[PDB]
């Protein structure tokens, strides 16, 4: 497995998964459960930490950059769809700041 | 530091020249662009011109802190604009390059 995907699993996902703001992102947006009949109109590429976490457990990723894009798509989905004033937006912002400051310490290069 | 230099000369380099970069090279001008609610909604304006100047003037103490400014700039765009505005596509494209360039950053400190 890659040095960088190992960092993404054990440092980034470990931090973000147990975070007190993580729960709205731990599973796919369920448009029916949440009452969002336009969600899949607006968000064409849904993403969530459950999917990323399993994808790290199943070595589905080839490069770290593609794990990073899933994280980024997840947060971007949230800012695009939700209202500027929704608490979910500031939860995503808080989680994204951690993702970014962890990524600033990720190795370079590749392995495996 | 080595990482700030990389963010200056590799990351900011690539993004500045990009064909979608022009809305992001200078602060949003809410009055010229016709957006009287822009500052009611975005409380932390940010833009690559401000980030470039801060890197030239040694404003940043750490890499993560310049990376946060890049993120704020993109997030502002996503939060303020309608999902279908082209500028959202432009920010996503730029942000993807940003993440990919950041993954190859020297891991140290300097
Ligand atoms: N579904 C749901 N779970 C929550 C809420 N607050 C905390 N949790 C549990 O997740 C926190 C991590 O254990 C909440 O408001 N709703
Ligand atoms: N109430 C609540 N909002 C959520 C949840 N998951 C997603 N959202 C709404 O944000 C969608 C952004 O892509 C969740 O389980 N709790």
């Amino acid at each position: 497995v890659t040095n960088q995907l190992q960092y993404l699993h054990k440092v980034v996902m470990k931090a973000l998964w147990k975070h007190q703001f993580a729960w709205p992102f731990r599973q796919p947006v369920d448009a029916v459960k949440l009452g969002l009949p336009d969600y899949h109109k607006i968000i064409k590429q849904p993403m969530d930490m459950g999917t990323i976490k399993r994808r790290l457990e199943n070595n589905y990723y080839w490069a770290a950059s593609e794990c990073m894009q899933d994280f980024n798509t997840m947060f971007t989905n949230c800012y695009i769809y939700n209202k500027p004033t929704d608490d979910i937006v500031l939860m995503a912002q808080t989680l994204e700041k951690i993702f970014l400051q962890k990524v600033a310490s990720m190795p370079q290069e590749e392995q495996e």
